[PDB]
């Protein structure tokens, strides 16, 4: 079997990605946050606190005939940005693209925290990581995909977001018109549960390539491009009066500036993110400042190639018995 789904993004500014998810039966559609950097489907639902619920669509497991509550089952997550959910959990039937995993593992939130309830456009999660990160207790819950594995026509997913523009998830095959020249694979480790790899240096504009080793996860469901605090330092010292604020947040622009792009390595291949990708506009409404696209990891303890570095790519996810990520220019 294959799945193929068109994902969107949420704002002007590719913040996120929503895909939409058949959950249920009769189907109740989602639209979901793909995110290849946590195990969890959790869904705004009927049993998520009132008053954390504004605008979402929810799931509603009372509903859907083939629903059934997992019995003893909670779950709990923390994210990289300080968000959180909570919730127990059913299982039903969800299908992404054409593709439907029964008895897959759906998590129902109970409690959301601020800034889910504030974007109304996310109505949950559904994770791409391994299933060895899943929060479901007292027993462990399988990724969607896991699930699918067995019965895809090859045991992978792919990655191509567009910049400011809809892009698409595929399971079980590789689009092979929807990229340029070849796909170069990478080692992966799974050993902290996320797609970690090594990229294999950067370039700024039009700058020597710097061979040095990156390690960092592949994740969807990050927005930005963090780097260690030498690389990003590099970067911005490229655009005439960017700086680091502290109160801010990071790496701020003037918002008239014309930005570089950004290289990274993928063995002895490269991906060339554009200087418009690295753009996030002003830090507050009618701000000339503006939000750098690419931030130190430092104090993350991971470096994360998320939406701005992997929309510049096609990007395997193969799940292969000794999983690798493949990346090509597009």
């Amino acid at each position: 079997s294959t799945g193929s789904a068109t994902t969107t993004p949420i704002d002007s500014l590719d913040d996120a990605y929503i895909t939409p998810v058949q959950i249920g039966t009769p189907a109740q559609t989602l639209n979901l946050d793909f995110d290849t950097g946590s195990s969890d489907l959790w869904v705004f639902s009927s049993e998520t606190t009132a008053s954390e619920v504004d605008g979402q669509t929810i799931y509603t497991p009372s509903k859907s005939t083939t629903a059934k509550l997992l019995s003893g089952a909670t779950w709990s997550i923390s994210y990289g940005d300080g968000s959180s959910s909570s919730g127990d959990v059913y299982t039903d039937t969800v299908s992404v693209g054409g593709l439907t995993v029964t008895g897959q593992a759906v998590e129902s939130a109970k409690k959301v925290s601020s800034s889910f309830t504030e974007d109304s456009t996310i109505d949950g999660l559904l994770g791409l990581a391994f299933s060895t990160l899943n929060t479901v207790s007292p027993t462990q819950q399988k990724t969607f995909f896991d699930n699918a594995k067995a019965s895809l026509d090859s045991p992978v997913f792919t990655a191509d977001l567009g910049y400011h523009a809809p892009g698409t998830y595929n399971f079980g095959f590789i689009d092979t018109t929807a990229y340029t020249g070849s796909i170069t694979y990478t080692a992966v480790s799974t050993k902290q549960g996320f797609w970690e790899w090594t990229s294999t240096g950067y370039a700024v504009g039009s700058g020597t390539f710097k061979s040095t080793s990156i390690d960092g996860i592949a994740d969807t469901g990050t927005t930005l491009l963090y780097l260690p605090a030498t690389v990003v330092s590099a970067y911005w010292a490229q655009v005439s009066g960017a700086k680091s604020s502290s109160s801010v947040g990071g790496y701020v622009f003037p918002c008239s500036a014309t930005l570089p792009s950004f290289t990274f390595g993928v063995g002895s291949a490269r991906i060339v993110i554009p200087g418009d990708y690295i753009d996030f506009g002003p830090i507050s409404t009618g701000s000339s400042s503006c939000f750098g696209g690419i931030q130190s990891s430092a104090g993350i303890g991971i470096n994360i190639f998320g939406d701005v570095a992997l929309k510049a790519a096609f990007v395997v996810f193969n799940g292969a018995t000794t999983p690798t990520l493949g990346f090509a220019s597009k």
